[PDB]
C-alpha cells in the first residue's frame, strides 16, 4: 500500500494568516514515521510553490483572490491526478479548504467515480452568490457539485474546473455553523448531512454504518475525506481559524477515521485549516497538529486494540 | 413570538455573594441581540428591584432570609404572571434558584395545567424540616409541589404561596448531588428524574423522548424550563455558587433546549444560579454567561444545522 | 461490611521516580473518611516496607528489578490473603500495576473462582519474551493466566507464583494501548476485551452488562477489580506514568465503578498508577488523586442520586 504526502500551504482561501504552516505544523508531529509504521510505502512530494497572480483583484468586490485560488487548485489538481494515477492514496495537507477544490479535481480525473465523506463543523457549500464573506475556504463545494452549477459564476481562473460529482455522493459528518443560504441548498438539493445533532442522537457508530450506507450501500467506490481539524471541538483543536464550540471528541474522531479505513477504500484524504499561528501557546499549537497526525494514521489503519 | 425579560437578581436563597450578577452577566454575553436574530419579539424589564426586609432574622436558627426570599417571589410572580396574561414566553434571569418559587407561581396563575422540566445537578427538594444548610435555592420544589405540603411548615413571608403542581407534573434532568432526605422524596412521592447516571445509560435523546411522554404523553400543556447552570459540568460552567464534577456536556445541554424548543410548548424559562464573582478569570465568567446564552437561545429555537 | 486498606508503594515494576507516593496521595484526597461515610468498617494496614533484594540484576539483560518485584508481591500475597481469609474486601494502593501479581495471587488462595475486571489503557499481558521495556507493570497478566504458562518463563523470584485463574475469568475495559505480541495473546487465547473503540459503539452500559454476563452469567463469584487511573482521559488523570490520549470520562468510570458495587460481588479492589510527581501542578496531582477516591468509592457503594 502506497501513500503520496503532498504539502499544500494555501492561504488564500481566507484571510488570517499562518494556515500556510499548516503543513511543516503536522510533518514536524511526527507524520511520514507514523505512516512508515504502519507499512505504508511513502512518496513525499514535499510543499508545493504556487504560481501567483498579478492584479488579482477582487471578484465581484467581494470574492477574494480568486486566480490565485483559482491557479493554485489547478496546479494542486496536477499532482494530486498523478499520485493517484501512479497508485498512490493522496494525503494532502493544508492550508485554508479552499484546497479541496483541487485535492477532489485532481482525485476525480483519475477516479471519476469517487464519492467524499466531508469532515467539518461547516457545509464549505456557499456560492459566490451567497457567501457572506468572500472567502474561498467556505464555497469548495458549490464549485464541485454537478446540480449547483446553473447557480455558480463562472470565477476568473475557474474555467478548467469539471464539476461532475452528484449531490447524492457527498455526505457531511459534523456539522454546527452553517449559513442559512448554506442549509437552503443542503434542503433543496437533499444533500445528505450528520450535524452534531445527528450525532448526539445515533451515536457515531451509526452515523458511519448510514454514511457508507449511502455512498457505498450499493457498489464499492473510491472515497475522499476531505477533513477540517475545525471538525473536532476546539478544546482539542484550538489552532484553527473558525473554531465552532460543540465538536467531535477525540474518540469520534478516531472513530470516523478507523471505519474510513475498514472501508478499504480510502484513495483519498485531505485535512486542513491546522494554523498555528492561531493557537496561544506552543503546547495549544502541537496538540493541534498532534490531532492531524493521529486522523490520518487512523485513517491508514492506526487502531486502538494494536 | 414574543418573549418577556425579566432580570431577578436574587442572591438571599443561599449565602454566596455575586450572584445577584448574573443577568447582568447573560445581558452582557449578548442575550437580547441573540433572541431578536431568532426573530422574538423582545419585551425587556430590567432587573427587578426587590422590596427588602429589614431584621429578616434566621427562621428556626437556620432558614436564611425567609421574608426577604418571601417577598421577593411575591413580588417576582406578580411580573411573571402579567407578562404571562399579555402573551408573552417568560425568560427570567437569576439569581439563585429560589426565584423559581416565584416564577412558577405566577406562570400557574395563568397556566395550571404547566409542566416543569428541571434541569439541574440538584433536586432542590429539601424542605424546611430536612436542608441541612438553612438555604432557600435548594428548598424551592417542597414550596410548589401539593402532595407535599402537609410536610411543609409555613414560613414568615411565605403565606402567599399556594402549592401549584402535582408531584406527577415536574421531571428532573442532571442529577448528581441528592441529599439523602430529598432522594426520601423523591423515592416516596415517586417523582420522576434521569440522573447523570440515567443520561449514561439511555443517552439524552432517550431521556428528553420518556420526560415529554411522561409529562405531555396525553396532552398539550404550557412548558416551564427551570435550567440551573451547574446542570453543566463544571468545566464548561464554573461561575456558580454549588458545583458538582460529572454535568452534562455542552451538547446534552444544547440537546435538552432543542428538544424543549421544538415541543412548541415552552411557556416560561428559568436560567439561575450564574455567579460570575465565583470565576477564579474574567474568561471563565464569560464562558459560563456564554453558555448561559446559548441554553436560552436554544430554547427558542437556535439550532446547530442552521 | 468491612474494607481492607493496604497501601503498597511499589515502584520497581517500572523506570519513573514517583509511584511509590501514590498511596500517601490517594490517603491525603480524603479515601478513609469517604469509604467510613458511606457505612465501610475499615481497617488500615498503613502503607507497607517491602523486603529488598540485594543486586538485583536484570534478568535476560531485560526485565528490571525481578526479585524486588517477585518477592515484594510475595509479601503483598501474605497481607491480602489474611485480610479476605478475615471477611475483608481488600483495598490495595498502588504503587505501579506489577503489584497485582501478588493481590491476586493472595486473593485466589482464598477465593480460587474469582474473576478480574481490568480497567486501564493497557492490556499488562506482555510476558518477559515480549515486553520492548522490562518494565514488569506491563507483564503482570502474563503470571496469572494458567493457559500462558508454557509461554512464560522462570524468573527469580517468581517460583512462589501458581498461575492462577483461567483467560476465560478475565475481562479487560478501556484498552488503547496495545503491544502487538499483546494483541496476538489476547486473540489466540480468545481473552474477551472492551476497548475505547467497543465504548464508543456499545456505550458503556452494554459494555459492564456483557463483562457480567461473561464472567458471573452462570455462577456467582467474587471480583477483583483492578484499576488503573490510567483508563481515565489524561485530562481527568494526568499524573501517572503512561497516559494515553482518548480515555474513559469521569462518568464512564463512576459509571463502571457503580456497577462494580451493584453485582454486591466486590471482594478486592486495586487503584493503581497514581504518580503525583508527574504532574506539571499541585492541581494535577490533586485531582488525579481525587478521581482515584472517586473510583474506590463509587466501588464500594457511592451513588450519583443519593
Ligand atoms: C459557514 N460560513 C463561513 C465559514 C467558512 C469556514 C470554512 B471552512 O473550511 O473552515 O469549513 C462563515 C460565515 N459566517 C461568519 C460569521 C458571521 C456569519 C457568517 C464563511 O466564511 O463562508
Ligand atoms: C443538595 N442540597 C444543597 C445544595 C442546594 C443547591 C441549590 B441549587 O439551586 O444550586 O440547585 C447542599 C447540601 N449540602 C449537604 C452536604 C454538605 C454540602 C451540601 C443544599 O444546600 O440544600
Ligand atoms: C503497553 N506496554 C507497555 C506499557 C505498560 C503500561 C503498564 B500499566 O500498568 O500502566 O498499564 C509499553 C510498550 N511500549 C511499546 C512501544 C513504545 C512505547 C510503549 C510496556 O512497557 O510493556
Ligand atoms: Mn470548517
Ligand atoms: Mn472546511
Ligand atoms: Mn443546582
Ligand atoms: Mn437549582
Ligand atoms: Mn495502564
Ligand atoms: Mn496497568
Amino acid at each position: 500500500h502506497s501513500v503520496a504526502v503532498i504539502g499544500a500551504p494555501f492561504s488564500q482561501g481566507q484571510k488570517r494568516k499562518g494556515v500556510e504552516h499548516g503543513p511543516a505544523a503536522i510533518r514536524e508531529a511526527g507524520l511520514m514515521k507514523r505512516l512508515s509504521s504502519l507499512g505504508c510505502h511513502l512518496k513525499d512530494f514535499g510543499d508545493l510553490s504556487f504560481t501567483p497572480v498579478p492584479k488579482d483583484d477582487l471578484y465581484n468586490n467581494l470574492i477574494v483572490n480568486p486566480r490565485s485560488v483559482g491557479l493554485a487548485n489547478q496546479e494542486l489538481a496536477e499532482v494530486v491526478s498523478r499520485a493517484v494515477s501512479d497508485g498512490y492514496s493522496c494525503v494532502t495537507l493544508g492550508g485554508d479548504h479552499s484546497l479541496a477544490i483541487g485535492t477532489i479535481s485532481g482525485h476525480a480525473r483519475h477516479c471519476p467515480d469517487l464519492c467524499v465523506v466531508w469532515v467539518d463543523a461547516h457545509a464549505d457549500i456557499n456560492t459566490p452568490l451567497t457567501t457572506s464573506s468572500g472567502n474561498l475556504h467556505g464555497q469548495p463545494v458549490s464549485f464541485l457539485l454537478r446540480e449547483l452549477q446553473d447557480k455558480v459564476p463562472q470565477l476568473p481562473g475557474f474555467s478548467w474546473i469539471k464539476p461532475c460529482i452528484s449531490s447524492a455522493s457527498i455526505v457531511y459528518i459534523g456539522l454546527r455553523d452553517v449559513d442559512p443560504p448554506e442549509h437552503f441548498i443542503l434542503k433543496n438539493y437533499d444533500i445528505q448531512y450528520f450535524s452534531m445533532r445527528d450525532i448526539d442522537r445515533l451515536g457515531i457508530q451509526k452515523v458511519m454504518e448510514r454514511t457508507f450506507d449511502l455512498l457505498i450501500g450499493k457498489r464499492q467506490r473510491p472515497i475522499h475525506l476531505s477533513f477540517d481539524i475545525d471538525a473536532f471541538d476546539p478544546t482539542l483543536a484550538p489552532a484553527t481559524g473558525t473554531p465552532v464550540v460543540g465538536g467531535l471528541t477525540y474518540r469520534e474522531g478516531m472513530y470516523i477515521a478507523e471505519e474510513i479505513h475498514n472501508t478499504g477504500l480510502l484513495s483519498a484524504l485531505d485535512l486542513v485549516e491546522v494554523n498555528p499561528q492561531l493557537a496561544t501557546s506552543e503546547e495549544e499549537a502541537k496538540t493541534t497538529a498532534n490531532l492531524a497526525v493521529d486522523v490520518i494514521a487512523s485513517s491508514f489503519g492506526q487502531t486502538r486494540e494494536g
